């Protein structure tokens, strides 16, 4: 094992996306070769660790023209983990290119997660506002929602994606724009799932002035509201009784989190719409894709859009029909009462 | 056909000029009109005074105020109302109130705007006329009981229809979807047009329905259930709202699937991309009840038949849908009162989210 | 097989129930010895015909003392069933009571029931007014909810039941008093599930209009309303969006059918509740346990009360936590989302 | 303690004679005082001015109208109030206001009835203070922002409280539920008492709650959420509304069991025998997050404590729990208004099965 600074390596080069007829997803066509594999796993879980050396080493043996990424702290992790060079001889070592978050967001040109739906979320989060690379999801270990492919089919699918046959299902995202009382600019982060105002650890309920594209909507006193990305629809919305939404659907939803009401019937906004948010009368918690934010006082806003680069999030997907696979075998949605046995 | 009244000419429709489809300029769209608006017709609510009065008093305005305008409506309708008329025009005995009425499919190629009177119902079948075309522009006055759709008073019926006819007014755009009925044992198609739903029901039955759902050629799932609805976002408020579903604003382009009493926990209501393409079988459990009969089909609430055993609907928007391998102007345009009618009709109208009594 | 009249046979004897200390259920006590067995199943069902012979040849071989009794038309089906006659000497042939519905209805000591829910509230329902005897039901076909005993182990648990050492669970029922306008009388009918009023196959909303104990609750305008025993919260109730109650908690559910509100929450009523409903402005379906009973015109009216001849029905339960397993087991409650594989 | 006036005196409350239990003859139940009612405790919603001022003439017309009364506040409430009062009784100097004052315990001993002078929060916490005694009956009166609970406006109060006192009230029975916290490593357990709820919550914690929910020592459902609510049915309307629970008639004898955001799409809302025995203890998943504060419990609102992985909660009604093999007068009595405070609050305070808009 070698390990080498990834600013040797050039800056991230860009995938096409085009839609096929009588297609769901978008054609990911590499316009230059894919070469900068950013790969990040889920951490102090054995299985992930395992299967990023297995990964590793079958890129290095079958791929030589792809670079490696890895986070630096994993680097000095895995390094004990490999002792069988490249086709046995001393002179090729395992390749491992890392350096600070910087260098990597700047050059990945398609992020690989080992793990569940936290990973993808904190690898996509990593790149801050830079346009977001492909993502290649393996699921390891304990089960999430978002991951289409079983690692044990990682040579397959990779060497459909780097071969510009695979497909990908675009995954929009919220952009969360907080506005403080005290100070003077807005605090913007990006959401795969959701941007959730909760009262957390206060025993007092929340109380949100709520507003879309400027018109007044309503004020609700509750546990908090939701507001989430079709992506995120099974995610806390759901548990709040959403609706699940395909991804495929341009539309932002606003659900209730234990409202004091009988008829906040949840809601499906446009795509386009402006939400803003007002807290009225450390009274209220934010959080983004479940990451707790800073803490929210009354007068405290947070604007919410849809992000307008390339904008969301491409995923490698394994079939046309994933979303419907995924609510059956990951979700038990519509279970049939048992009828024998 | 006799009218009641010397006061009254009932003419045929046939008479009038094609349609003028109007244009669309752009989250409402204005209403200009290319070729001047001319050829109005107008609907009720059946059997209820208002309306019959409401249509008499919006025919006289017409006829006084805008001479270029021809006025069409049913062929029983224009019988019923002759009587009513109880003057010429200008004190002229010579100019009588001239009503155009035939068959639909002559009413339905001379229509440049549709006039509703009534509730929701009365537009909904209103606009099922123009279910194999293209639909004119809506303009829908709240007589009798409220409902959701209709948003003017019959009372602002002058100013209103004054911005109407005078490229003023502004429409939004409500998305229809297609019921493609395939019975057993045929390989042809009923096509019918929906503006709010299409559904299934046990309906007279006293067993549940059993239904095998597709989308995209996929096999979703089996439910047990009283039925299961399609809707538009229009129709996020009606029947699947009534079934737990999810207020879905107009401006969304989705198919809402809304199960009506599941036998199940987990039938969560789903929310489908606009492009989808629907495919629901009549089934049944091994050795059973009749199988005839055993589901009703409806669309915006009229009842189009009962299904069999081995029936299926196929169910698509009107534009768009994304045929995976293995399966005219589009839409209605409703004038709009403001720019926020929507947040205005759930809040005031469905009481959305209510607040708990806090004084008094 | 010999068929005889069931009017040979001493009227119905009843038997003690009494509520040991730390116990959710009631011993089964035969004050006299049980003797008059009424066996009821599922028509034209393989499974069902096949267990009431394997049955009844048990009680023939086992149990001297034991009379069987069986409906007419199920008596001639089931009679070339059986070959071999007792301890295979041609003078014991297996003896089937038979006769008219009150004949059995004024005999029978012990209904058993092979087949499903269906089976069950038939079997209760054809006892009119005539306090039901108790319920052993045992699970054949296609799974239901209400059966705790799979046929299998029929020989042990019928030696619990005749030796008085079962326990049984009591199911509380509700009373329809239909009250229309033309007529002078109510017609009363029992309910172990529910009542309810639907549309059916008018395309027209029911208006209906209801009392509490003679204060106006609500207008519902909808596809109808459910009045349901804690039996039948797990029946068309839950299908509506009921909640799960525990057939030891004795209440009245109140159940929208698709109501035009966004308020209409499930309301759980006292035991001791009148409920009447008023059909406001052939336009209203009546069902009882999921039997079409007289269509309903405008300004008819239903009266609902529990029960309270032992009133109730008390059914043989396999354990005292019968209610968790079937939810769990039956009803797939709360059903984890796929955490492996 | 200091008064703040020399019309007012701060007096021990253990000056005064030990509760008068009353006679509560029967679905509401006569309140007729066996000995005469004397000893009244009075609380109020803190740091709110029409509270404060009602309080203040509250007590002055005890003082002024029934002689035999003896007015029992809160230690800080009697310090608070007394700059309150701007004149002796009857214009003589020799006849302060009296205060009695003292510790809970000292209160608790003493108090012929309890008055709430606020909202639910105010009735929570003075029921609270009776936990493991019996709990006078309890005359609630509604001032500042409206709850569901207090069923007189503070208006009605001369009226309302003259019934009382000549025993024609009549009040409603609500039951309680204990919680028994047993921590991890311990033996030992801390009850506590709810007129509302008990529920455990992820509250600061990013992360969800992992609970395994025991029924009468059957093992029923391991559930990932927020948390759980356990509920009496006077709470049902409470917390466990806002999480989708059925509204419970509190003449029903029952415990709710309601998930409070849960991952699952099949965990609906239970109703349970009030004789259940319930167990709740604090799990986690195979390798993770921290092990402590991974949970709050509250009890009726009030944060008790944080729990960490292996604490349980035990979950019993007062009276009635059967436990099988593996496992002083009691409730709260409310005065009420009429026969039909129930069906009356559900429609008009918390919009019951409201209509959509039909008309205007
Ligand atoms: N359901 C609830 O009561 C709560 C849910 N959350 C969710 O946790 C999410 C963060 O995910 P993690 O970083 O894994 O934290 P995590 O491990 O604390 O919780 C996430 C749980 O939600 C699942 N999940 C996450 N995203 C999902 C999606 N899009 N669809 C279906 N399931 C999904 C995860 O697999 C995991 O089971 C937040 O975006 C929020 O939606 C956060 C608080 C409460
Ligand atoms: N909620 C329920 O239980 C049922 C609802 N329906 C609805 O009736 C519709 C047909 O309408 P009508 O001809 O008036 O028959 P209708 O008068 O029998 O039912 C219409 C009821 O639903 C309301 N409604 C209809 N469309 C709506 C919408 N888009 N948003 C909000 N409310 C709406 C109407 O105002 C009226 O109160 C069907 O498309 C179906 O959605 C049909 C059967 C049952
Ligand atoms: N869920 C729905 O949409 C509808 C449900 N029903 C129910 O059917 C019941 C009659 O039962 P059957 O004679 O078997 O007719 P059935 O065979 O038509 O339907 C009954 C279905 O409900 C199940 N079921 C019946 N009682 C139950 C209970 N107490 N708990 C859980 N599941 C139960 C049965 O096992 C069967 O799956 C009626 O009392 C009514 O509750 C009737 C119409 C519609
Ligand atoms: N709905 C929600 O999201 C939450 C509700 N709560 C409730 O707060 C209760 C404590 O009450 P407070 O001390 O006033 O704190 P609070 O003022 O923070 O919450 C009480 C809110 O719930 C209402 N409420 C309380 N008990 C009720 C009941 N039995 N029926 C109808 N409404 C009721 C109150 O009127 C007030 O609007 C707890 O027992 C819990 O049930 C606590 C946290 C969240």
């Amino acid at each position: 094992v070698k390990i080498k600074p990834v600013n040797n390596l050039r800056s991230s080069s860009s995938a096409d996306f085009v839609s096929p007829p009588n297609s769901k997803l978008q054609s990911l066509i590499w316009q230059n070769p894919l070469q900068n594999v950013y790969i990040t796993k889920k951490p102090w879980t054995p299985s992930t660790r395992e299967a990023m050396v297995e990964f590793i080493t079958h890129l290095h043996e079958s791929y030589p023209e792809v670079n490696v990424i890895v986070q630096p702290d994993v680097a000095e992790e895995i390094s004990q983990d490999f002792k069988s060079p490249l086709e046995n001889d001393p002179n090729r070592p395992h390749i491992l290119y890392t350096g600070p978050e910087q260098d990597i967001v700047n050059r990945t040109d398609l992020l690989v997660t080992l793990g569940g739906d936290g990973t993808i979320l904190h690898g996509v989060s990593m790149f801050g506002n830079t346009q977001v690379p492909p993502v290649l999801a393996f699921a390891l270990g304990t089960l999430g929602f978002l991951s289409p492919f079983d690692f044990k089919e990682h040579k397959k699918v990779f060497q459909e994606v780097i071969s510009s046959r695979a497909k990908c299902l675009h995954r929009t995202r919220l952009e969360c724009h907080l506005k403080k009382k005290d100070s003077n600019s807005s605090i913007v982060t990006h959401a795969m799932n959701d941007i959730f105002l909760h009262r957390g650890n206060s025993p007092h309920l929340t109380n949100l002035d709520i507003f879309i594209d400027g018109e007044f909507l309503t004020r609700t006193t509750a546990d908090g509201v939701a507001l989430a990305t079709p992506t995120g629809s099974t995610a806390y919305s759901l548990s709040a009784g959403g609706s699940i939404v395909s991804p495929l659907v341009p539309a932002i939803l606003m659900t209730p989190i234990c409202p004091r009401s009988l008829s906040f019937r949840p809601l499906i906004l446009p795509h386009s719409s402006h939400i803003r948010i007002k807290i009225g009368s450390s009274v209220v918690k934010l959080s983004v894709d479940g990451i707790p934010q800073q803490d929210l006082d009354v007068g405290d806003e947070i604007y919410v859009i849809n992000e307008v680069k390339r904008s969301g999030i491409y995923c490698v997907a394994k079939t046309e029909n994933d979303w419907i696979r995924g609510i059956n075998e990951l979700l038990g949605f519509n279970s049939s009462f048992r009828l024998t046995k």
